[PDB]
């Protein structure tokens, strides 16, 4: 809407309070008009017709227990946001400022998150396998990711181009969450997953296995569940990449670390300059190969690790 620039405040999912860039007519609306073409957070009202109303609200405060999946939907966009054009001087996820528009309350009990081709979307949890995924800054950046991906390499989401599809996403998220440095670790979803359990999270990037996702190229799965498997055969991904940025010996394949930064200037690389729409696994490696290439030398060290990480989960 057109309005005037604010600052409202409130508390997120987790009951933290942070800033929230608001637009002032008549109400206070979650529109950020200081990144890009704007960030606009949305109530779907328990439906699921979207975008549903922009959010409004009186008095630009936001610490109702309603408000809170909307606050950090809205913040970690922004959040979102600043990485890709800090660290990768991409502009929004089309690289041209595109708005940037969430869903919140989606549905009833909704235990998932997504991008639907236009928007992110974001259910509430039914409150014991999830609480509202917004909460997770590495959900909200998965999320965004896949909007980079669909503007980039746009991976069919199925078999191994869809399990890169998802591991960018779990990589990317995890890179934004280590950019706000708040809890950052190589897990997934640990913030809004099981409010009753501690310690564990929906996928592990350092240790795929440990909720039964495969971690080697012989243990991937090859049925027909999961659009075959791309959030299962993500783990053979996303342990590669944190070898790469982490090293370590694996399957008894040994990797020397370079660090979360080149991790992520490889794969931005990889997804924006070589990766295609059917894009497998070996031809991941071999864009990864080229990137790092591009980025440090073939003689690099760089080069090496990935080569490394990439052997230790059994992709040639
Ligand atoms: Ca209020
Ligand atoms: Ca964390
Ligand atoms: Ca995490
Ligand atoms: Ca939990
Ligand atoms: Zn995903």
């Amino acid at each position: 809407i057109t309005g005037t620039s604010t600052v409202g405040v409130g508390r997120g999912v987790l009951g933290d309070q942070k800033n929230i860039n608001t637009t002032y007519s008549t109400y206070y609306y979650l529109q950020d008009n200081t990144r890009g073409n704007g960030i606009f957070t949305y109530d779907a009202k328990y439906r699921t017709t979207l975008p549903g109303s922009l959010w409004a609200d009186a008095d630009n405060q936001f610490f109702a227990s309603y408000d809170a999946p909307a606050v950090d939907a809205h913040y970690y966009a922004g959040v979102t946001y600043d990485y890709y054009k800090n660290v990768h001087n991409r502009l929004s996820y089309d690289g041209n400022n595109a708005a940037i528009r969430s869903s919140v309350h989606y549905s009833q009990g909704y235990n998932n998150a997504f991008w639907n081709g236009s928007q992110m979307v974001y259910g509430d949890g039914d409150g014991q396998t999830f609480i509202p995924l917004s909460g997770g800054i590495d959900v909200v950046a998965h999320e965004l990711t896949h909007a980079v991906t669909d503007y980039t390499a746009g991976l069919i989401y199925q078999n191994e181009s869809g399990a890169i599809n998802e591991a960018i996403s779990d990589i990317f998220g995890t890179l934004v969450e280590f950019y706000a440095n708040k809890n950052p670790d190589w897990e997934i979803g640990e913030d809004v997953y099981t409010p009753g359990i501690s310690g564990d999270s929906l996928r592990s990037m350092s240790d795929p296995a440990k909720y039964g996702d495969p971690d080697h190229y012989s243990k991937r799965y090859t049925g027909t569940q999961d659009n075959g498997g791309v959030h299962i055969n993500s783990g053979i991904i996303n342990k590669a990449a944190y070898l790469i940025s982490q090293g370590g010996t694996h399957y008894g394949v040994s990797v020397v670390g370079i660090g979360r930064d080149k991790l992520g200037k490889i794969f931005y690389r990889a997804l924006t300059q070589y990766l295609t729409p059917t894009s497998n696994f070996s031809q991941l490696r071999a864009a990864a190969v080229q990137s790092a290439t591009d980025l440090y030398g073939s003689t690099s060290q760089e080069v090496a690790s990935v080569k490394q990480a990439f052997d230790a989960v059994g992709v040639k």
